[PDB]
């Protein structure tokens, strides 16, 4: 009964997979082996032909993603033969590394063992491999409040964060078979940070803001023609607005707009005075002049837009129908200045994607 | 057939605007007197109370509107008694006056007589009842793109426009029974317009930049309790960014950011400078700098969306559904700021409201 789903899913993705690839003539053959595999061990292993282009075609088929263009240059790594938490962290370590590329920096997925009777092999508990922990009590707040929940369960299991702003929380994963997960304090060498200096307002420093140089999203499933990757972490160069208008900006996270108008000498009494909207301005100035100095990859919201509107055009001339979620694609600052607020899109779901999956911890 | 959805539709409103008015007891015996008049006549007469009301909820349910908090208090005006030309056009100007007062804006609808059997007893032609016209020939752009179809149909009807970027084009509609429609230049004395200077910028005044004061929405069909008054012309006061983000800013409008750019002493050349967001933020301050110097009402989004969170707020302690389109509410500057942005909304359709018809013209 769920070797009928996989057996579906298969079809589908290998006739697809295949005619994209030029090698419609071996589809017949593959799908038998597919299917004798299926019937005997209850599952079938990708072709690293296969799980590459599949997780091109996850990328480009996210709806909510604006930097699609590039989805046929991603760098996929195959570590479907890790079997042991050195291994994987290893990896982890290794895609911190090769994604980062001393700044010029590399898309890329780290493909882990898939589940397997829906038992998963290999359970990372990081929403992002590089991330800030953040704290709560008695009112205080301290670092990052989207990393609260994963930060108390860090320190339940033994680790303890120095409560900086900007605290580095450990990899955290479990393995098949393990009650609970390790954990990994990440080597500093590896990880690049860009402290947000402003190109004329000199006094931008003494916010003594600072953002991690790579985006490296690991709490993700991977879905590839009925095979479930749920640990696949995946990273792209930031845009800009991310750090600017959310991470920074939020009142739920670092909510740094108030100290922003005060360091660039605007009052922010009030609303008619826009002072949010030009603190907002001149913060995601500053992050994309701060990236840009470090030699740290970056794209600012009008150059992802044009991007996009080509990876539109792409898709037409290809052929494809192109889908897209639009509340995600508008950029959170002069949304109405790109070519996506004028148009709609389809917001229908296409395999291979990258899915939402449970948190385990929480 | 047809007074069968006039009598749904008329059960409907009758029962729920009685309820909302504390009058529930009064609906069996007001139904009884509506069924015979559907019956005898193939249609029935509001009150003025039913009619009141009506428009009240129908803007209410507007679900594209952020400004929904005063629905209450809208100034009905009723016309159903227009019989003639003279009467519509001082209908309209009146509408002008007395919505515009002397800059303390009021928000009012006017009333005209709905269809009969579908067919309009007086046709609005204008999107609304002030708006400048748009011209294009040999590749030379002038006033409002938005405009141009109208003012090609005004000037074949023997207006002539002065071709400046700001002409006010005349009212224009056309009576049950003509063929054309009739066209009256606005006077002057009665159209409030407000130059656009900065707080602080001096030079902002050589873009020598103006819009009008009051948005009056004439072009869309009032439905109640399955009556269509097609012709019910409506105002608020502006959101800045209505003006600033879109009307001056868009490309396909008065695409006035380089402009901006030009005069604030800042490069528009590179697209990490974010010199557009900056040009946005300046030219909204502007904007609300300029109407509030000349004392003609206006809301900034911030102000907007915190009296929509009251909207909110009151629709669930009046046990209400809330309704309400994301794409439409969030603005087109700093949407991310708004609380709007971070939820989410039923874009379900509940009557009375207003809807969209076809153009007479074009
Ligand atoms: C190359 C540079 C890239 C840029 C500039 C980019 C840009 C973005 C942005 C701005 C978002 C919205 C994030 C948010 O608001 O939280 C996003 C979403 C997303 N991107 Fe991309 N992206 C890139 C690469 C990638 C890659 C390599 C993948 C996967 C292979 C990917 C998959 C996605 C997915 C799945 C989402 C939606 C996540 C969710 O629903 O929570 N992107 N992207
Ligand atoms: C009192 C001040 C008001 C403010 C500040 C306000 C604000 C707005 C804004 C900013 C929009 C979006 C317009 C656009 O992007 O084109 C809008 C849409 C709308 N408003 Fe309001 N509004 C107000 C009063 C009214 C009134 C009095 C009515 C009717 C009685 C009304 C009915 C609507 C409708 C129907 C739309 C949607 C129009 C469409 O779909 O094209 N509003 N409002
Ligand atoms: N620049 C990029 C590249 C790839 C990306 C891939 C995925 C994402 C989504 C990250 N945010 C998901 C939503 C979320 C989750 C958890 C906490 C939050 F604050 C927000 C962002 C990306 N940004
Ligand atoms: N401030 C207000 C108040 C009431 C309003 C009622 C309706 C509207 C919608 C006006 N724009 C409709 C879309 C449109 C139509 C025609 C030309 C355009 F450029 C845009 C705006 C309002 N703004
Ligand atoms: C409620 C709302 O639809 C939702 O929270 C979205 C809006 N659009 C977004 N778009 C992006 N890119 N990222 C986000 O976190 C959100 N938040
Ligand atoms: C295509 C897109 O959904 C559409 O053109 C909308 C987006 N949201 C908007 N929101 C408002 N308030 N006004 C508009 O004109 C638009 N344009
Ligand atoms: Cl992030
Ligand atoms: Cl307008």
């Amino acid at each position: 009964e769920e070797k009928e789903i996989l057996w579906n899913e298969a079809k589908a993705f290998i006739a697809a997979c295949y005619q994209e690839l030029g090698k419609a003539a071996e589809v017949k053959d593959r799908l038998a082996d597919i299917k004798s595999e299926i019937d005997l061990t209850g599952s079938y292993v990708h072709t690293k032909e296969e799980l590459e282009h599949g997780a091109k075609m996850a990328w480009r088929n996210s709806n909510r993603c604006i930097g699609r263009l590039f989805w046929n240059s991603l760098n996929v790594i195959d570590r479907r033969d890790v079997r042991t938490k050195e291994e994987v962290r290893d990896a982890l370590f290794h895609h911190i590394e090769t994604a980062t590329n001393n700044g010029k920096i590399r898309p890329t997925i780290t493909i882990f063992p898939p589940e397997e009777k829906g038992e998963k092999q290999v359970e990372i508990w990081n929403h992002q491999l590089i991330r800030y922990a953040g704290y709560e009590s008695d009112g205080e707040r301290i670092g990052d409040p989207a990393s609260c929940s994963l930060t108390a369960a860090c320190e339940e299991l033994g680790w303890r964060g120095e409560r900086t702003d900007f605290d580095l929380l450990p990899l955290i994963f479990r393995m098949k078979g393990d009650e609970q997960p390790v954990w990994y304090e990440l080597p500093r060498s590896l990880v690049i940070e860009v402290p947000i200096t402003h190109p004329d307002i000199e006094a931008f420093s003494d916010l003594e803001l600072k953002w991690y140089g790579v985006p490296i999203i690991s709490d993700m499933k991977l879905e590839v023609g009925g095979i479930h990757y749920n640990a696949a972490p995946f990273n792209g160069w930031y845009m800009g607005t991310e750090i600017g208008a959310r991470n920074l900006a939020d009142e739920k996270r670092y909510d740094k707009l108030k100290k922003v108008a005060s360091v660039i000498g605007i009052a922010a009494d009030y609303n008619t005075d826009l002072w949010k909207d030009q603190a907002l301005v001149e913060l995601n100035k500053a992050v994309l002049h701060s990236y840009k100095k470090q030699g740290v990859s970056i794209v600012d919201h009008h150059t992802a837009a044009s991007q996009f509107k080509r990876f539109e055009e792409q898709a037409e001339e290809a052929g494809r129908k192109l889908t897209g979620d639009w509340t995600w694609l508008i950029p959170p600052i002069s949304p109405a200045a790109t070519h996506i607020f004028h148009r709609s899109y389809d917001n229908s779901i296409v395999k291979p994607n990258y899915f939402y999956q449970d948190k385990p911890y929480e």
